[PDB]
């Protein structure tokens, strides 16, 4: 198609490997580019951990208010919110918001611990029908993004279908789904990624991800004005271990998609 020609040209101009999955919920049509190739998730995996804790809260009604200690030994490489609460507590709701909206890595590790390890996050993916997602490591080593390494990867197609179920479908209860949507819409890290390639009137909820090998990711639910919502996943990774992030590539992919 025309869009896939332009995405392929964008990829060629970038020097990296680009994966795109669009789901148009108007007619359940999909646009895929390398849709079944594995990509390192990096921080886009935080959506699955937050959703898994939300799913637990459908039975443990007070779970999101449970206080969790933040100790100096809990801090890893990037803890913008957790650092503000060292030797204090944050609720699981506050940890989920920090993980999603600020990409706080300590918050992610607390969510993983709540679920019983990376195997508990992966379990939730399987329980909602995602057989592709795998979380193998904690923060920060899940971001190594080594070429060919299947650890901590998913495919664009799988992540788009799973993000649709979590936010627009009914994989979660109603209060939980609305909370997830509210968190995604309040993301603070996405201004230069998918959002930058879309009309400013469209409302976006997204989760970015970045890591080694110049890995630059964004997953988004998009509500166009007077139009059925869209789910857009853009993964990008590069051949050099020390490559710089390329959020502009995600913005350009979104622009190409939005042209259709």
């Amino acid at each position: 198609s025309a869009v896939q020609q332009k995405l392929a040209a964008l990829e060629k101009s970038s020097g990296g490997r680009l994966g795109v999955a669009l789901i148009d919920t108007a007619d359940n049509t999909q646009v895929l580019y390398r849709g079944d190739e594995r990509f390192p998730m990096c921080s886009t995996s935080k959506v699955m951990a937050a959703a898994a804790v939300l799913k637990q809260s459908e039975t443990q009604k007070q779970l999101l208010n449970q206080p969790v200690e933040i100790k100096p030994a809990d801090l890893v490489n990037y803890n913008p919110i957790a650092e503000k609460h060292v030797n204090g507590t944050m609720t699981l709701a506050e940890l989920s918001a920090a993980a999603l909206q600020y990409s706080d890595n300590t918050a992610m590790n607390k969510l993983i611990a709540q679920l019983g390890g990376p195997g508990g996050v992966t379990a939730f993916a399987r329980a909602i029908g995602d057989e592709t997602f795998r979380l193998d490591r904690t923060e920060p080593t899940l971001n190594t993004a080594i070429p060919g390494d299947p650890r901590d990867t998913t495919t664009p197609r799988a992540m788009a279908q799973t993000l649709r179920q979590l936010t627009l479908g009914h994989a979660l209860g109603e209060t939980q789904r609305a909370q997830l949507v509210t968190w995604l819409k309040g993301n603070t890290t996405g201004a230069a990624s998918i959002r930058a390639g879309l009309p400013t009137s469209w409302t976006v909820g997204d989760k970015t991800g970045s890591g080694d090998y110049g890995t630059t990711n964004d997953i988004a639910v998009i509500w166009p004005q007077g139009r059925a919502p869209l789910v857009l996943v853009t993964y990008f990774t590069q051949p050099q271990q020390n490559a710089e992030s390329r959020r502009d590539v995600l913005a350009s992919a979104a622009r190409i998609i939005a042209e259709g």
